[PDB]
């Protein structure tokens, strides 16, 4: 087991790992910005360091500090959480150069699955469905790419390769759209990723968000963890995550998970990793592939029994997975509501001091949150403040146990989405369940 390693990430994503951590004996540091000193994974610490002022640039993106930080404490890895430097195949690489373990994928596979046309190509290699597409870049040949889209068939959607989870796109309907919209999105893509690579797929119209989480060691072990539902979403934003996913059978389950365990084998994967699919007309289609632990994790955790985090951790100190894909069992049900601080009409973050608080508790209730009463939400990072979760023997019961949990949930202070979270809980379709990427937005618009 792994002595003492860095957890590089802040907020509820932090006291997550630091539990896990404490669970196996490891030794944490967390390294904080100036504005994180009063974080409550900061106090629960073993050690503290302070990497830098406020603004991420310069903490929790600054890999120069973080890697000195493990250097000093004498730490052996370092746990990148999600979002920051998890995907930063650079980053991954500089780490390993320096001596520590990289809790994730090696570098290379990072790279490749944040390389979406590389990544699509690796997956239909493996035998994993993607969606009919180009199969490939789109070069400037316009009568090429007219050609491409008429054999795919309008509607279809121009990606950028370097992009991902709806950034760096956009819908094409006819011909007439289509060299502006490959332009464009050439243009947006060389701008925000350095790399102007587009590809295209066919455009579905009303598909499902549908992801299966994978476990992979070193001993070449690689296992399927069933399925989630994200698609619930706000400008692609997951809102509201559950697991397993509705209407899925366990030969659906069964059929997917398996292709997603191969092409793990195939490509030599490493620790946790989630397939996004689109799901529609009862087939799926691969989109891409996140290499991080992922905030809606835990709703996985509830349904199998396995610990994730701790997985991770085994997984890096060289341990094999503690569990076989035969003792892998989808039990009962669970629903994730995310909890933002923001405004409720202009949806924009809502940072401030918490005055009062209080958990909601109780069976089946998993409040994922570092937020307490006199903290204070720095304006500098991301709006989300905390993790519902809640399980149940199925979906109506554990729907049942998150409506209870969130009318017991106070968060004053500050604005947050508790009443929006409410409604989607007392929404009639949602209540069906199976409800398309769109729904929310729709519904918020109705
Ligand atoms: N609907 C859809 N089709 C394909 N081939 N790919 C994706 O990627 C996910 C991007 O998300 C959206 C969601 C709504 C509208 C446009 C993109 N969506
Ligand atoms: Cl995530």
């Amino acid at each position: 087991m792994l002595d003492k390693i860095v957890i590089a990430n802040r907020g509820e994503i932090a006291l997550r790992i630091l539990r896990a951590c404490k669970e196996l004996g490891i030794k944490t540091v967390a390294v904080h910005s100036s504005a994180d000193r009063d974080l409550k994974h900061v106090l629960l610490a073993d050690e503290t360091v302070c990497i830098g002022p406020a603004p991420s640039v310069k903490s929790y993106l600054n890999i120069p500090a973080i890697i000195s930080a493990a250097e000093i404490t004498g730490a052996v890895a370092i746990h990148p959480g999600y979002g920051f430097l998890s995907e930063n195949a650079n980053f991954a690489e500089q780490v390993e150069r320096s001596g520590f373990i990289f809790i994730g994928p090696k570098a290379e596979t990072i790279r490749l699955m944040g390389d979406k046309v590389s990544a699509i190509a690796a997956m239909k290699k493996a035998g994993v469905p993607c969606v009919p597409g180009s199969d490939g870049p789109l070069g400037d040949d316009m009568d090429k790419n007219r050609a491409i889209a008429k054999r795919i068939g309008y509607p279809v959607i121009i990606k950028a390769s370097g992009g991902g989870g709806g950034r760096g796109m956009r819908v094409v309907r006819g011909d007439a759209e289509l060299a502006q919209s490959i332009s464009m999105t050439r243009a947006e893509a060389k701008a925000a990723f350095s790399n102007d690579m587009v590809y295209m797929e066919k455009y579905l119209e009303n598909p499902r968000h549908v992801e299966i989480q994978v476990l992979a060691d070193g001993q070449g072990n690689a296992i399927y963890l069933a399925e989630r539902d994200c698609s619930m979403q706000r400008r692609h934003q997951k809102v509201v995550e559950e697991a397993p996913a509705p209407g899925i059978t366990p030969e659906l389950r069964r059929y997917i998970g398996e292709r997603c365990a191969k092409a793990c084998v195939d490509i030599g994967y490493r620790g946790a990793g989630t397939f996004e699919f689109l799901f529609e007309n009862g087939e799926f289609y691969f989109i891409e592939m996140n290499t991080r632990i992922q905030v809606e994790h835990p709703v996985t955790e509830m349904i199998t029994g396995v610990d994730l985090i701790k997985e991770q951790l085994r997984i890096a100190a060289g341990q094999p997975l503690s569990i076989k894909q035969e003792e892998v069992h989808v039990r009962g049900h669970a629903v994730e509501c995310r909890i933002n601080a923001e405004d409720p009409n202009t949806f924009l973050p809502s940072p401030g001091k918490i005055t009062r608080f209080h958990a909601p508790g109780g069976f089946g209730v998993r409040w994922e949150s570092h937020i307490y009463a006199g903290y204070t939400v720095p304006p500098y990072y991301d709006s989300m403040i905390g993790k519902l979760i809640c399980y149940g023997e199925n979906r109506d019961v554990a729907i049942a146990r998150m409506k209870n949990a969130l009318q017991e949930l106070i968060i004053d202070g500050i604005k947050t989405n508790v009443d929006l979270q409410i409604r989607i809980m007392n929404d009639e379709n949602f209540q069906h369940g199976g409800t398309n990427i769109h729904y929310l937005e729709k519904k918020l618009g109705l």
